C-alpha cells in the first residue's frame, strides 16, 4: 500500500533508518549503497518503498529512486532471491554494478556473497539478464517512453507483452498520452 | 480498513497513482477509466479505496465514486473474477457501459477481455444481472432513498432481504430518517 | 493496535461511518444505538475502536465509550458469538437494555434477534451473566476503582483472577495510584 | 513497520497506555516498570514500539529506551517466551535487574513470576547469559561502538559473526564512520 515516504531523519542504525512521519517513526531497511545517499539525522529525506509482509511481521525496505526499487523487486521474483538477501546483494554492489555484472555475466562477483548460491549465481545471470530487456529505464538501458509505458500498463492490464506490444505500436507517435495510447489502443481491441 | 483518501497526486504511471498523505505517499491501482478523470500531479485529488489483501501483499483499489466502486466490490464477490479482472474489466469499459452491457446481455463485448471466460462471460451476465435488482442508484439505475437505506441497513445486520423489505414498507414514509426508519423498524420487531 | 479515532464525519451509511482524520477517510462500523449519538457529518467525532482482522479484510468497529466497546469485546470472545452478531445484538438493543437481558435473564427478547440462537440465547445469558462479575463499571455495576484496575493490571500480567484480588487486598487503601498498588503487589510476590 | 511513537498521553490503564497521534489514538502495551516513567496524560510522550503480528491482532508493545527494547526482542526470540510473558518479566524486574539475575544465575527469582517455568527459568539464563555478550550498550555492558555497528549490519548482511568480527577489525581505527567501515569491508571481501 505504500510506495513513498517524505520526513525526517530521527536516527540512522545501518541498514536501519527511522523516519518520522507526522510523529509516526517508520523504520525502513535500505540496502547500504542506497544508505550512503542518505541525508544526515534532522533533515528531511524522501524515500522509495517496497512493503513485505511476513509472518510474523510487516516490513518496509526503501531506495533512492524508483529504479533501485524496480531492480529489488526484480530480483525477490525470482525463486532463489528473497528480500533479505536482495539487500546484502544491493549492499555489495550498486543498482548499476549489478546491472553490469548481470549483463557481462560474472559469477564470480555475486558468489562472493553470503547465501549467494553459484548454480543460483549461475541461474540469477541468466534470469536477470533476460527480464531486463523487457525492463525500459536509465538503469535497464546501457524506443518511446509513452509507448513503452502504454504497453507496461495493457501488460497490467492481462496482455501478453506481444500482444500489448502490437496493439500500441499498430496505432502510434508523439504527442500522445501513454494514457491517450492506452485508451485507444483499448478500442481498437474490444 | 480505508474507505477514502485526500491527498496530493505525486506520480501517475497507469493504472497506478501515488497519493501523499500528511508525507505517506499511498499507491492506488485504478481502472483506466477512472484514471482518465485524475487531475494534474501536484493538484489535490479524492479517491474511494476498497482494500484488498493478500498473501504477500496489501493493496488499495481506487475510484472516483462510490458507485464504481460498488460495482467493483460486487464483480470481486463472483467465483470467477478477482480484483485484477475487475480492474480490467473496468479499464476496457466504463461503468455504464458495463451496466449496459450486461443489462443487454453482451457477452460478445466481454470475450474481448483477456482472462475473460465464456461460460464465464456468460455466468457474469447473468449473475450481475441479478444482482443490480437488489443494487440502488443512478448506475444500477437506468423508490424510496431512505427506505431503501434503511432495508440496506437492515440487511447489514442480518435480517433477510425480503424480511427487510417488509419491516420498513409496514412503516413509513418521508422525512424520515433512514436512521429512522431503521429505529422503528428494529423496535416493530423485538 | 487503533483504539480512538479523532476526526470529521463525512458520511453517514447505517451501520457504517467514514471518518476524515488527516485526509484518512476511516470507514467504521457501528451498532445503530451508537449511531444514534453520531454528531452530524462536517463534525468532529471521537470513536472507540475495535479492531478486527479478517481473512480478507481489516474492519475497525467504534463504539461512543469504552464501555460499550468492553461489553462488544466480552461478547465475542464467546464461541457462538462473532462481530457481526454482536453489532446486531447492539442495533437491536442499547449495552444498558442487553445488560439488563442478561442479569433478569430474559430470552425471549435475544431470540427476536437473526442468527441468534436458542440454546444460544440461553448459553449466551449464562456466560455473560457470568463475566459482568469480573467486570467492574457503571454498565457492569447496576468497590475501589484503583484496586479494581490494580487487579485488572495483575491479571493482564498472568496472575490468576483469585490471586491478585488477594495480593491487592493485603496491602492497600486510598490515595494509592493503581499503579502504586501494582508496584507495591508485585514487590511483594517477588 | 513502526519503531517510534510521538504524540500526547490520552489515558492509562496499565498496562495499556492511549497515545493521539494526529487524531490516531494508538494502543501501546508496555511493562510496568517502563509505564512507571511515562509522563502524565494530557502531556507529550516519546515510545519505542515493537509490532506484534498475531491471529486476530495487531499490537505494539512500547518502551522508554532502545535497550529496554532489544532485551524484549531478545526476550521473545527465545523458544519458551512470548510477548506477553516478556511483557511480565519486565512488569516484575527492571532491564537492569532482570540482566542482573541472568548473569548472576538466579532462578529463584525468575520462577517467582507466572507461567514462568523452572527448566524455563534454567533454559532462560542459560541462553540469555549468551545472548548478551553479543550484545553491545550499556545496560548490556555491567570495545569501539561503530566497529560494533559496522559488524552488526554485516551480520545483518548475512555474514556470520565471528566472519564479520574479523573482517571490520582487519581494517580500522577511528574518525570512520560505522558506514565507512562497513562500506570498506565490504569492497575487500567481494
Amino acid at each position: 500500500m505504500i510506495g513513498r515516504l517524505r520526513g525526517i531523519i530521527i536516527e540512522k542504525q545501518p541498514p536501519l533508518v527511522l523516519i518520522e512521519v507526522g510523529g509516526v517513526g517508520y523504520e525502513v531497511h535500505m540496502p547500504m549503497t542506497c544508505f550512503y545517499e542518505l541525508p544526515e539525522a534532522g533533515q528531511e529525506a524522501i524515500v522509495f518503498t517496497h512493503f513485505v509482509v511476513r509472518e510474523d511481521a510487516q516490513l518496509l525496505y526503501g531506495f533512492n529512486n524508483k529504479q533501485e526499487r524496480t531492480l529489488f523487486k526484480e530480483l525477490i521474483k525470482t525463486n532463489g532471491v528473497g528480500p533479505k538477501l536482495a539487500l546484502a546483494i544491493l549492499s555489495g554492489m550498486s543498482a548499476q554494478q549489478f546491472v553490469n555484472a548481470v549483463e557481462r555475466e560474472e559469477v564470480g562477483a555475486l558468489v562472493k556473497l553470503p547465501g549467494i548460491g553459484k548454480k543460483t549465481a549461475e541461474r540469477l545471470i541468466v534470469e536477470m539478464k533476460d527480464r531486463f530487456k523487457g525492463l525500459h529505464g536509465d538503469l535497464f538501458t546501457p524506443t518511446d517512453d509513452a509507448e513503452q509505458e502504454a504497453v507496461a500498463r495493457l501488460v497490467a492490464l492481462g496482455y501478453k507483452p506481444q500482444e500489448a506490444s502490437r496493439m500500441v505500436s499498430k496505432i502510434a507517435r508523439p504527442d500522445a498520452s501513454s494514457e491517450t495510447l492506452i485508451r485507444e489502443a483499448l478500442r481498437a481491441a474490444l
